[PDB]
C-alpha cells in the first residue's frame, strides 16, 4: 500500500505498528535464524528449497516450533502479495520469543516468527553489475565450524557488520573473509565463483551453502560447463580468468578486481555471462515457480 | 503495576508498550553491544567501570553515538528508581537501529537505545551456591579474536544458548568453553577461577574481561592472596584445589565438580569463601557505590 | 568357550589366567605396539586379509616390523579361535615392541610380544538400542592432529578415548564422537560416522581410522546404487540428516536416533541404514571375503 | 645381584614371575598414569611432590582408588630395600586394570597398581654429559591440551617412541617438539632451558610440569640467577648463550647443539655449571630426603 | 668466450659483468618471482605452461609490466641458444627493481627481468636415482596461504636453505614438509607422489603446482593408471607401494625410506618406472616442445 | 648528488659500480639475513646493540663467516663516514653468496657482504609525524614461528611488499599484521605499543624485537611509566587511550586511527610525546653514541 506489512506471530500488521519486544531472545541474545527468498515478476523463485534450508538451520539450533511448514509456506505467500510488490526481498524469521519466566531453557520456548516483504534490491548499481564490483579480503576470518558453524543463517552478524564498516574505509564494494587455512570462504550477502582455463570453481567449506549457488551449479551442468567444489586460496582468485559473487540479492554479481588484482580479461566474462543469462531465463520459465497470482 | 518500566530512546514505557522494530539492526543482524551493572541495597556497584567497558564495546563497533556517558549513567539510575528496586540487574544496549537512508552505511545511523532493569539474579539457587555447581567443557570453542573478539558484550549469543541446550541435555549446571588451543577461557555469564596451592590463577586470553573478575583480583590483593592470569587448560581446573566461577550476576560461584571430576577438598574452599565474603563485604561499603538516592556525585 | 578364554603369546597357547605380559613390556609402560579386530560369524572370519593389510600397514608405520609372517598371524588367529571353541567371536591381535633388550633401548632392535585374545563376539549397543537407535554426543576433546599421533594408527594409546567415555556416560550419553582441531566431525573411538542427506551417503574424509567396516558400507553402497561421498562434515551436516548411523567391526551398523539433543528427523532406522545394515548381515551369511574356522 | 623384585598389587614378586593381564586397560588401552622418583646416596628426593604430581594425574583421569598416599609411599620405600639399593631410578604406575562388570564403565574398576625399581639411571653418557648433547627438533608436534593434554605423565607414548626412531636415524641424541603454534616444549624423558645474557629461561606451555624443573627454578632464585617461564622458539634456542635440559634421570644435561646449530660459548657454561652444581650439592643433602633407612 | 651468458634488461652479458643493484628489491626485499623451464636434446619443454605459471605469480604479486609474453619468450628461446646447451635448466626471473622515485610504491616500478641458462640438472646422482632416495620429514612447516601462498614459485627461500641445512645435517637426501594440518606437502624442489593398491596419489592443497607433477598426471591417465589428488600424512608415505618425487630438475625420483621406514618393495616399484620411462620418452618427442633452431 | 657509496665484499664502489651477481643466493633465494642502524647528527646509535641481533640473526640461519664483529663494526662506520652523511640510515646484509664448488652446501659458503648508506628516513610526511597515521590490519597474516620465524631480520620479504600494495589501495598509510591466533604482532618496518590507563602494552611474540622497541621500554621504566608485554587484539588497539608505532626509520610515529576506528583524545597523547622525546633527548646525548669522527 503505503506502508511495508508484517506478518509477526499470525498477525499481518503495517512495520510502524509491528513490535519485537525488546527482551525477545532474538534480540538480546541472537537466538534466531532466517532465510530470503526472492520473487521476480510475480513468481517466488526456489521457495521450497529456501524452506528446506530455514528447517535446516531451525533443526541444528532446536528451534524446532509449532508452525507448520505449510503454514510458513501459505505466510511467505500471503505477506507478499499483502505488500503488492511482484518484484521482492523476502525474509523470514524465528527466534526463541520472550522468555518464559525468569528461568529460561531454551528447550522450552513461544517462538517469535516473522515475515518482512520489502523491494527487490540488487548488490550493487547498475554501472558496476554491468563493468564489475572491486573486492577486497578482510582482516577478520569466517567462524570456524565448532564455533558458530557458517553452515547457519542467522541473526548475528555483527562480525559482517564490522567487514562491511571496514570495505567502505577501504574504498571497496564489499569484502571476502577466509577461513583459517588461509582460503577463500564467502561475503557477508553472497558465495564466490571464479573461472579458471574453462572449470567454474567455488570453495568448498566454511560457507553458507547458498541456493543461488546451487542454481548455478546446477546452471552449469545443464550449460556444459564443468564446475568443481574446492579450496581456493586468494591468489586462485587474482589469476582467475573470471570472477563472480551470487546471491539472492541479485543474483550473479561480475568482480573486475580482487585487493587491487585487475581480473585479467574483460570482465563480465564469458562464462559469468552465460550463466548470468540462463539464470535470468530459467526464471521466466515455471522451475521452481511459485506464483503470488495463481 | 509490577510490569517492568524500561527506557527506550529516551521514553520511559512500560515493557508492553516498548517497541523495537523488525528491522532493527540489533535484531535482524544482531548490530549492538550491551553491558550489565547491578544494585545492592541502594547502591550501584562499579557503574563507572562498566560504563568504561560499554563504551569500550561502542568504540570498537563504530557505535558511537550521541548519548554522552553521564546520559547513560543518569538514564541507567532513573530506569532503576522508576522500578522502584534497590537490588537490580541492569542491562543497557545500544544497537545500529533502524536503517536510515536508501543505502545502508554502517557509519551513519540512528542508534536504539535500551535499558531494561529487573530484580538481582544469581547464577544458581541457593543450595548449589553452598555446595557448588556442576560444570561441563562444552565441544563449542569460543570465538577467535579475528573473527568476533571474545572482548564484545554484544547481542550475539546464539553461540552459548546452544552451549546452554547441550550443558542441560547433559545433566550440568553450566559449561565452560576452551579456546582454539585447548586452554579453559570462559562461561557466557562468567569467568573462572581456580586456586592451586594458595594461589589464585584466571585465563589471560580468549575472555571477556569481567569487572567481577577484576574486583575478584583486587579483593585478592587486600587479602595478600597471590594471584597469576595465565593460560589454564582443563587438567588444571581437574586438580585445583578450589574452583569458583565470577559474574555480575551472583558474584563468586563456587564449584563442586568439572566434567566428572569432583574438586578436592571442601567445596566452597576457603580463599573462595575468603574472596566471597570480602566481596558482599565490600559492597556493603560505600567503595565503587552510587547511590540510587540523593546526588550521584563521588567525593 | 569355556570359563577360562585361551590366549595366543609369543608361540604358546594358554589361558588367560596364566598368560604374562611383564610389567617392563614397552607396551603396558610406554603404549609402544599396535593392534587390529576381526570379527568370527557363524564359522567364518569376515575380511581376514582386509584387517592383516592394515595391521601390517600400521606395524611398517611404527616401525614394528618383525620375523613373524603374516600367514604365521593368519595361522594363530584361526587356531586362537577354534582353541576357544567359538563360531562367532570378536579376535583381538597386538603387537608390542616388548621387553627391553639391550642395555639402551633402541627401537630399530626389539624382540616383540605377540598376542592373540579371542572372546564372544560383542555389540555395541543392547537390542533396543540397536532397534531404536543410540544417542551421542560431540565430546569436548579433540582428535590427534595427524602430526602427533596420527588417528591411521591401531593402538594401544588410548586414555584420549577412555576420558572421552567417561564424559559420556557422566553426561548421559551412549558415547561420544570427536571433531578434528577443524571442527569437522571424525569418529568415535569404536566406529566410524555415516550420515544420509537426500539419498546420499556421506563419510568424514579425514582424520580418521579408516575402518574396514567403513569400506565394507561404501562397499555395498554402490552395489545398492546408493550414491555416497567422502567428504568433510560438520555437526551442523550430523544433526540435519536424514539419518544416522555408526558402524564398527564390533557389531556393524548402528543406527543413531539422536546427537548432542537434536533428534535425528525421520524414523530411525531410516531406509538406507536398514538397506546397509541388511546388505551387511546377508553379506556375511555368503563366503564372500569369508575364511572358515572349518579350513573347509 | 639377583633378579629385580616387582611390588604388584600388594605382593613383592620377582619380575619374571610378576604378570600384567593381556587384557589389562592399561595394556590394551593405555589407560594408566605413572611417575619416577630417584634415591641417590641414601635419600628418595622430593619424594612428596613426585606424589602430589601423581594423584594430580590419578585425578585428572578419574583413577582414584583406595591404596592410600601413604601406602604408595610405603610400597616406594619397601620395593628400593628390597632390591638392595642405595641409589635408584623408581616408576610407580596405576591403571584401570582388568574390567570389571560385564559393562566396560570407567568409573568403576580395580586398579593395578605397580612399583618398578632399578639402578640409578642418566640420560647420557660420562663423555656427552662433560661435553654436551645434540638435539634436533622433531617434526612431530606434541599433543594439544584438548587430546592428551602434556600435563599428564601417562602410558601413552608410542608418539615419542617413533620421535626417538628419528633422532636416532638422524644421527641426534634426543629430539625436542614443538607445540602447533611452533614453540619449543620438551623431550620425552625432560624439560628444556635455556640462557640469554644471563637469564634463566623455559616454556612456559603445552609441557609437563618436570620437578627437576621445579627445582631447577628454585635453585636459580637461591643462586640470585634472574628466571622468566616464558613462549620460546627454535630461535631463542639457536641464538642461546647456554642450554640444557633437565629431568629426573640424571639432573642437568648441558645442550652443545641444536639442529646443526652449535650453541655459543663454551658448553657446559657457567650457569648451566652453576645450577647442576646446586643441584647435587642438594642431592648430598638431606634437603627434600625421605631415607632408605631410618 | 665459454662463460655463461645472462640475458638482463634486454641485454646479453656474460655473467661475470651482468649486474643485479645492490638496492635491487628483488635483492633487499624478496619482492620477486622466477620459473624454470628445461630443454632436452634442443627441445624446449612446455615453455608455454611454464610462462603460463610465470605470468601466473607475476599476476598475483602486482609485477605486471610493459616486457610481454612474447618477449619473454623470445629472450628465453635465445639466451638458451646462446648459451650452447641443448640439455639447459633455463630460470627465467623478474622482481620489482631499483626504487623509483622518492617514494617507494609497489605499484609503480621499472622491472629487473632476467634470464640465466645453466646446464640441465638432476636432484640425485645417477645412483640414487637407481636404487631411490631417502627422505624425511622437516621440523619446519610449510607456508600457509594466509602468509606466503606456496603458490608462488619466488625468490623468498631462506625457509628451505634452512630446511636443507637440517636435511643435510640429518643425513638425508632431501626433506618433505607439511602444512599446518600435519599433512604432507611437497619439498623446495619437488612434488610428492605415492602409489597405494595400484592408485597414484597427490597432495591437493599447500603446494606450489608442478608442471612435472601435470605431466605426471597425464601420463597416468595416458597409461590408465587412477589418481587421485588428495590430503596425504606421513602415515600414508610410510605405509605406501611406492614414493617418488618430481621436478623440472630430473623429472620423476624414486624413494627408498622415509624417516626411517623403508617403502616396501622393490625402488622403483613398477609405476614409478611405467612412469619415469612414458616421461623421458615424452621428452625425447616433440610434443610440447619448442625448438632450438640457429 | 655525489653518488652513494657501498662496502661490498671489503671494496668501497660507487653504487652505480657495486655488483650483486644474479645467481648470488640471496638474490635467487632469499637467503641472507640484514639489520639497520642509524647516524643522527654524527653518532650512530646503538651500534653494538644492532650488531648483537644481527649475529643472532646470522647464527640461527648458520651463516657463519670469516669476517669478525669488528670488522663488520668499522665496515659499517667507514662507510658511513665515506658518505658524508651525519643523519644516516645504515643498512648491514650478508648472504650465502654465489655458488662454490660443485653442488651447493649451505654449510659451506663464501658470504656477500654489504653495508649501504642512505639519508635518515621517517615513516611518514611531517604532518604525519605531527597529527599521526592511519593503519589498517592486513588481510595477511605473520609468519608461524615453525615456518620463517619473524625473529629473523632477513632478506624474505616479498609478503610484505603486497601487505605494503594493499594498505596503499585501501588508502592507508600502512598495515599491522596479526598472528594466526588474531593476536596483533607488527607491521613491516616497525613494532606496536598502546597506552591504556598509564600503562604501556606491547606485543609478546610473533614479532621481530626492535632496538627501538627495547629503546621505549627503557625510556619508559626511566620516566615511571608501567609497561607490559602481552598479547593484544585489534579490540584492545581500537580502545587504547594512545596508539604509536616505533623502528630506526624515525623513532617512535602516532598513530591517530585504526581501521576505521580514530583513537580516542588527541593524538600524539600525552605518553607518546614523553616517550618520543626522551627518545631524542638520549640521542642528543652520549648514550649509546658511536661518533663518526675518531673520538
Ligand atoms: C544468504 C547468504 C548467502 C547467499 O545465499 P543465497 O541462498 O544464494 O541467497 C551467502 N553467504 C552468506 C553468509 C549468506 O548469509
Ligand atoms: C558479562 C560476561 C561475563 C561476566 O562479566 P562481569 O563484568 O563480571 O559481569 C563473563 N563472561 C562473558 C562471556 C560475559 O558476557
Ligand atoms: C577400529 C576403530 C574403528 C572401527 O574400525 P573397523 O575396522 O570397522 O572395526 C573406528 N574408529 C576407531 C578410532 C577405531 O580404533
Ligand atoms: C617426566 C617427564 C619429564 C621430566 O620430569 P621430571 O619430573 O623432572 O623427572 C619431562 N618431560 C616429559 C614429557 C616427561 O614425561
Ligand atoms: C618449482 C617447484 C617445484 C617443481 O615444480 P616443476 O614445475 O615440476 O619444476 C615443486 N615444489 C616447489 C616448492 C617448487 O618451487
Ligand atoms: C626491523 C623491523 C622492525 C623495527 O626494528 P628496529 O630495530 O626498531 O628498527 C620492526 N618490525 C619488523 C618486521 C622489522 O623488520
Amino acid at each position: 500500500s503505503d506502508e511495508p506489512i508484517i506478518y509477526i506471530n499470525g498477525d499481518y500488521l503495517p512495520l510502524s505498528q509491528a513490535r519485537v519486544s525488546p527482551v525477545d531472545q532474538g534480540f538480546l541474545l541472537g537466538d534466531g535464524v532466517f532465510d530470503v527468498v526472492s520473487a521476480w515478476k510475480g513468481n517466488i523463485f526456489k521457495l521450497d528449497a529456501h524452506l528446506d534450508r530455514f528447517f535446516d538451520s531451525i533443526q541444528a539450533a532446536r528451534l524446532n516450533h509449532d508452525m507448520s511448514r505449510d503454514a510458513w509456506k501459505e505466510a511467505i505467500i500471503e505477506t507478499t502479495r499483502r505488500n503488492g510488490l511482484d518484484d521482492a526481498s523476502i525474509r523470514f524469521i524465528v527466534t526463541r520469543g520472550e522468555p518464559k519466566g525468569v528461568v529460561a531453557d531454551p528447550r522450552d520456548f513461544k517462538p517469535t516468527c516473522i515475515v518482512w516483504v520489502a523491494p527487490y534490491i540488487f548488490l550493487a548499481d547498475e554501472e558496476k553489475r554491468r563493468n564489475g564490483i572491486r573486492l577486497m579480503i578482510s582482516a577478520t576470518r569466517g567462524f570456524p565450524a565448532d564455533t558458530l558453524d557458517p553452515r547457519y543463517k542467522c541473526l548475528d552478524r555483527l562480525h559482517s557488520q564490522l567487514i562491511r564498516l571496514e570495505a567502505l574505509e577501504a574504498g571497496y564494494d564489499d569484502a571476502l573473509w577466509l577461513d583459517h587455512s588461509g582460503h577463500v570462504s564467502e561475503s557477508a550477502a553472497s558465495n564466490l565463483f571464479i573461472v579458471k582455463n574453462g572449470v567454474l570453481y567455488t570453495p568448498s567449506a566454511g560457507i553458507l551453502r547458498g541456493i543461488t549457488r546451487d542454481t548455478i551449479l546446477e546452471l552449469a551442468t545443464e550449460l556444459d560447463i564443468p564446475w568443481k567444489e574446492r579450496q581456493l586460496s586468494a591468489f586462485d582468485v587474482y589469476i582467475a580468468d573470471e570472477v563472480f559473487t551470487c546471491s539472492t540479492a541479485g543474483g550473479a554479481l561480475p568482480v573486475r578486481e580482487v585487493a587491487g588484482r585487475t581480473i585479467r580479461g574483460t570482465t563480465p566474462g564469458p562464462i559469468t555471462q552465460a550463466i548470468d543469462n540462463a539464470y535470468w531465463a530459467m526464471r521466466e520459465t515455471d522451475r521452481y515457480a511459485t506464483p503470488l497470482s495463481g
